[PDB]
Parts: C-alpha cells; sequence; structure tokens
C-alpha cells in the first residue's frame, strides 16, 4: 500500500502480540517505527530485524511504564535514536503497552490496582501530554483500549476502569488538536489469541464465533493511521468481530 | 490497491455527490460497480463512463425509490444486466439513495413525511431484505446516515428519523449474517459540499473547520468495504469530521 | 406522591399493558388523564372507571392510528373532551401506541412494514406536531421505545426500526423544546408480561432474571414525567432491567 | 414522600454543594445517611444538624480520601458509628467525593494526576469493594460522573479519566449485582452552582440556558436511590440539563 511513505510511528509495547502486528503493519507501508517495550529486550530486537527482514525501518525503545520517570524516559530514548539522523518530529502515537488483572472487585489488591494505573492511563497520559510538542500536523494518536470498557466484563473490571480513563482522553484531543488536522481515536480489541471454559465463552461473544488475531486489530490501527481516516476523529472504533452486539 | 479485485458491488443513488465519489473508488479498487439512479440517467452514464475511462468496470441499473416495486425493479434491473456475463451474486451492497428534508417538525407535510420515509427507510430496507439471497459469504452492506440521527439537528427531524430506522437495521443484520462472515456498518456523514449562515455554522460544526468532500466519505466506505474492516461489524461509524464532539 | 396535581396527560394505547399502568399512575398523582385507544372500547372504559374508583380523573380518546387523518382525530377528539370544561393545553404526551412485527426482515411484507410504521413512526410525529401548539411551559414528552433499538434482536428488525426512528426526534425536540423548558425523553422497556424457548431467553436477558412488569415502565415513566426529572432531557432512559448489559 | 424509609445511606463528601443536597433529599424520605467528610468537619456538623433539625437522623464519618487507608478508614467510622445501635448494613452508597482538576494536558503535573486519581477513582473503587459485604438485597450503588466523561471538555481532561474510569465500574457491577436486586447507576452532573467568559458558556451549554443546582442533581439520585428505580441499572443518567445535545 506504502500508506504511511516519510512517516515516524511510535507503538508502546509494540515488541509483541498486537503491539507487534501493528509495529510491522506500519513499517510495511513506509512507516519508520518505534518499537517501545519496557522488560522484553530480546522480543523487541526480534520485532525490529523481522521489519528489517522484510525491508522496512524499526528501531527499539527501551522505557518500563509504571514507574516514576517512564514518559521522560521514553522520549529520552526516541530523540537519542533519530539524533543526527529523521527530525525529532512523529506522525502516529500507537498507546498500546498495557497489563491485563483478571480479578473481580472483591479480589483487586491496592498494589496490583496501582499498577494496572500506572501502565495502562498514568503512563500513556504523560507520554502524550510530551508527545504534543513533537506531534506534526496531519498527526494521529491511536489509543489500544478494550470491548470491556463499553460491554460489561465483571472478571476484569479494574482492568477495564484502566482503558475507561484512557477513552476519555480520545474526543478530548481530538477536539483539541482538530485544529492542526491531528486525529485521535480508540480502536477497542475484542479477545485475542496472540502469542476451558473461558476461551469457549470469549471465542462465541464474537457474532463470527472466533477469538481475533493480533491481524485484525492491526488492519483497522493501519486504517486509522492513514490518510483514508483523516475525516475520523474522537471515534471509539471497534475490533472486537461484534462483541456487545445481541442478547 | 485492488481491495476489491473479483468483487460485485451495488451503490444505490451511486449516480454522483457522495454515491458518485464511492462507485468511483470501489471500481478504482477493481470492484464491478453496479451504479444505481431512480431520475438521473445522464448523470448514471456520466459515472459509468468516468469509471470505464479510468479502467475500472461499472454498469447503469435504473430503479425509482419509494414507488410500489422499486425494491423489485431494482434487482430486476441487476439480474437482467449481469445475466448472460459474473453470477447473480454480489459482495458489496451501499445504501446510498436518499433525499433532504430541511423542514422542523412544525412545516413537515404528510406527503414530505411519506415521501422521505419510502426513499430512505422502506425502498433500503426492501433492497437489502432481497440482497439476502444474493449476498455472498465475506460480504458487506454499508448503510450512508447522517451526523444528524445522534446530534441534535431539529431543522431536518424527519429526515433524521429516516436514516435514524435505517440505522437499527446495521446491528440486527450484523447479527444475523455474523456466521457468514458478512458484515454490516452504517457510515454517517457529516455536512458534505458535493456538485449564508447555513454554509458557516456547518463548516465550523467540524473540529476541522470544513465541510466534508464525497472523497472524504468514500475513503472512509471503501475501508468498510475491504477485507481489513472483516473485524469491524454492527458499528456507526462516525465519518463527520468530528460532528457534535465538544460544547 | 401528588406529583402531577394540576396537569393533563395524555398516553396514546393508554387503554391496557404499558399504557394502563402509566395512565393510572399519572391519575393516581393527581394528572388529568386523556386514555386514548384506536379499536379497544371496553378497555379504554375499563381503564377510565378503575382510574374514577380510585378518585382519580380520566376520560375516553378514540383514534385509529396509521389511518390517514388519525393525528387530527385524536386532537378532535381530544378537544371535544375539554371544551367547556381544563383549557386546550397539555403537560405530558406519552407515545405509548405501539403494533409489533415478531418476523426477521426475510419474512416482513409491505404490507406489514407500512403498518408498523403508520402506527409507530408516522402517528406519533404528527401527533407530537400539532401537540406543540398545546404543550405548556415545564411540559413533558415521552416516547416508549424498545431495548431493540439498542440491542440487536434480528427477529423483531422491523418493529425496532419503526422505534429507532422515534428516538431520533427526542433529542431533537428536547433541543427545540428546552429554551421552553419542556424536557423531551425516551423510556425504552424491555420484555414486558401484560395481561416457550422465547419466555425463557426473554426472562433471562434482564440481568434480574425476570420479564419486566407494566409498573416498572409507569414507575420510570412517572419519573420522567415529574418536576424531579426538569433537569433529564434528550435521554434514552432505560427501563429493560438490565437487557443487553453484559457478555 | 419518605420512599428512603427504614434505610442505611452513605454518601461520600456529602458535607456540601451536591454531597450535601443529597444527604439531605435521603435524609429527608426517612434514610438514615452517614454524612462523609474528608477535610470540612465543621460542614459535615452542619449539614448533619440541618437534617437533624429537619427531623430525619444522620451522623458524621470522617476519612481524608486519597491516602493509604482510606477506604479501611471510612468503613472502620462507619461501623464505630452504627456499633451498638443499626446493623452494619447499608442500602445506598453514593460516591459523590470528588477533587477537579481544571488544566488542560500540557499543564497538568505528576502531583496532580495522581491525586485526582487516587480521590476520584482509586478511593471510590475500593470503598465499593469493601461495600459489597455490607450492601444488602434491593440496594443502591450510584456513582456522581460528570457531563466531561461523554462530551469533549479538553480544559479538565484529566479530571474526566477519573470519571470516565469509574463509569465503567457501573455496568460491571449492574452485571455482577443483578441477581441480589441491587441496581448499580451512575448520575452525571453539568455545570452546577455550589456554595468571566466561563460561568457563561457553561450556562449556555445546557439547552435551558442556565447551570444547575445541588437539588437538580439530588432529585435524580433520591430517584435511582428508590424502589421506584428497580428496573433502572448499568446505565449512565445525565442530569447535565441537556449539555452536549445539539450543534
Amino acid at each position: 500500500t506504502q500508506r504511511h511513505q516519510g512517516r515516524t510511528a511510535l507503538v508502546t509495547g509494540g515488541s509483541r502480540g498486537i503491539g507487534r502486528a501493528i509495529s510491522r503493519r506500519l513499517a510495511a507501508e513506509g512507516a519508520l517505527v518505534a518499537v517501545h517495550y519496557g522488560h522484553d529486550h530480546a522480543a523487541a530486537e526480534r520485532t525490529v530485524k523481522e521489519i528489517e527482514t522484510d525491508g522496512g525501518r524499526a528501531f527499539p525503545v527501551h522505557a518500563e511504564l509504571g514507574v516514576e520517570g517512564d514518559a521522560a524516559t521514553l522520549w529520552a530514548a526516541f530523540d537519542e535514536a533519530l539524533s543526527g539522523t529523521s527530525g525529532p518530529g512523529l506522525d502516529i502515537l500507537v498507546n498500546n503497552a498495557g497489563i491485563t488483572l483478571p480479578r473481580p472487585i472483591a479480589a483487586v489488591t491496592e498494589a496490583e490496582y496501582d499498577r494496572v494505573f500506572a501502565v495502562n492511563t498514568r503512563a500513556p497520559f504523560f507520554i502524550v501530554q510530551r508527545s504534543l510538542e513533537r506531534l506534526r500536523d496531519g498527526g494521529r494518536i491511536i489509543s489500544i483500549s478494550s470491548a470491556a470498557t463499553q460491554t460489561a466484563y465483571p472478571a476484569i473490571v479494574a482492568y477495564s476502569m484502566s482503558k475507561g480513563a484512557l477513552d476519555v482522553l480520545t474526543p478530548a484531543l481530538a477536539k483539541q488538536l482538530g485544529p492542526r488536522g491531528i486525529t485521535v481515536n480508540t480502536v477497542a480489541p475484542g479477545f485475542t489469541e496472540t502469542e476451558p471454559e473461558i476461551r469457549k465463552a470469549l471465542s462465541s461473544a464474537s457474532v463470527f464465533g472466533r477469538l481475533g488475531a493480533p491481524a485484525d486489530i492491526a488492519d483497522v490501527v493501519s486504517f486509522v493511521a492513514s490518510d483514508e481516516a483523516r475525516w475520523v476523529t474522537g471515534q471509539w472504533i471497534d475490533a472486537t468481530g461484534g462483541v456487545g452486539l445481541g442478547l
């Protein structure tokens, strides 16, 4: 396609699963992709080489999220990488970094709560805040949310709340950034097989009666990030295979 | 792109404005496009030749909508065209046919009401009903709605109600047709310049402070109609430039 | 409570089921209730006497809906009743009149479609239009919709579309009528037992695992119609026992 | 009315503004009201005496929110109060405690962010978690949110995100608690005058062209908390005077 020819993308948690497919799709369409990772160096290097093997350009960016100085670290390491190279600006920010918390309310601890909010809400918020100094006109902010923000799923309530908070950011920034031709969208995956009775309920929650694949999400994100989605902003884009549709 | 290589599309009111850009985008990506028209023969022939000049294939399909035997006529004329040719099936249905009624409630007559419901709701409903016998697996139903179904616009209330009714159809069919890998989506345009103080309020209703162009809608529709949007179904896809976002 | 002391209400299809409980609740709180009916004279007389027995005031209003001159007939008969009596104005309009069409798309006929749109959309629209000349400041318009407008229920698709259209009217009029302190709301019932496997799916579609009762709806409508809901307008008020909540 | 005769309510931030009107409305309808406060002892004592003067029963409950051991402290102090008295159970939880952060993204500090999340999300979450052990059948959880969760208001983005997260909790718990006849709802106030160009934009954001009063919210909350709203659950109840309706 070559829809992102000449552009610079950053994908938080870009090293694997959904993060990885996004990084790959964007890099395959000409984007220079900053592949962010917090823990998994080898997976980052894996994703980058994969991209380079296929004839795109990407580079690793190390920042542990949900720790004091996470956002600063991320953007410090992004600049360090581009310096003496493409300028300090970017076109496409994808907030994909996240940790799960599969506990209903009765079992969620302060430690687990604080951890999920630190990584899933606080990190992306300050990453985005510091993004706005660098984000060019016609740019893209894309937050990866969950079906569970808009469909009641008690067993992951604290996780869903973390994504809910980030969903409020999308319309706020689409309004603020609109005059510069920047779109801000949420893409909400459903239940995705990445790398007993649960697997069954989640497959059949789709009207297509399967789990999503990383490629399912990455295909929607690649569109939202293109000039073709320039008239689409402030939206919650359902990438769940029709989760929550009926009953 | 060639995203619709080998597929058959039907675009109701495909002869001009949004209808025309959709027809053109789809035909430019390899779709064989049935260009439907109710009144404007020359505009239909115009759109078809344009497509053929550019090296796609399309053909005219005549059916006056909101008259007894409209849906039958349409599908009679679609088949007549494909017969002894591509088989009777289709991949992509776009409900774009519509008439405006810019009157607030106090001024809407029975004649005008009945006319807008006949064209905007009753016609597309029976066109879709008769579509389901012909619609192949992995197919696409795309209804063109309005921003005014989800954002209060009193001055066009009866028109909005007509589109509202058709918006209920999208989730219903996405559930029913899901098992066959068919997606059903609404694409909602905003205020679009096609071929005094009104023009100003409508431009600035967008967070981008302009009217839409036909291409803005057609770019979103082309995506929804592609294999890239296969994980997107039952949705109301906002193609308004962020109309109704703030306040 | 006596929340509607001194007010005049009209409840379309007020003779039984949900219509009847609404009529009764409003009349029990001091409202003078015009009990509309299209076919069922005895049921109307039944509801009125019931109300009078309990020490409220109500009167019958005959108008066959979905026939040429329905809205005119209704308001002609409302005035005929109040004339030489309370003035021609009203405080509370409840659009409760409706007919079901339990057929999925493949089986809906033109006759059945046209009938459901005539009764469920066209009748209430022109009843409301003609209401606005008579509707006092601090007044109430309340449309009775269905859970199936916002939750995919293919088996009643054409019925849902009819209610969908009327749902677009609520926000339109809440904006137009706002300056006069009039609220316009939709109240959406779920599945309600009025006077095999279906009954089971509908009971368990509620998070409370029962069907609604008429009183469940009438309690919400009585609130929306009171000065207590004066800050609530343009809303789709869910009276379904949490239908469509999870999955 | 006496709708809450025999019931026990807890209103977080119940000492003034919206908190206070809620406390008063509930206590005026027979509820025993635990008036929570974090800083403002005199305001708490003020609200309690007011209630007692009018012939309801209420008591103060001290807990600084957004500090380690806030939820424990609150419930420790609730029990201490009821002990040797009404049992340890409650019927009605109102999450009204909140702090504002009127800064757009460019100006939000970590300190301010962490403070607003601690008070507005983390505190109510763990207050609710610990509530579920005590909450009786037919009970009520009511979260006080903001219009700005569903209408883009960039200038208060971090505050809105905090309320967004709590909005995800409502549908989750309405599903989980449904079988016990407990309703969980959000009530979203707009812009409310409590105890230059801003005041003007906020008044005219309502279709009624005024700011809300505490009583506007408290009237809706009193309904949601009554047996009359028993069929209303998982909902986002708009108490904004039609903020965000048009454009």
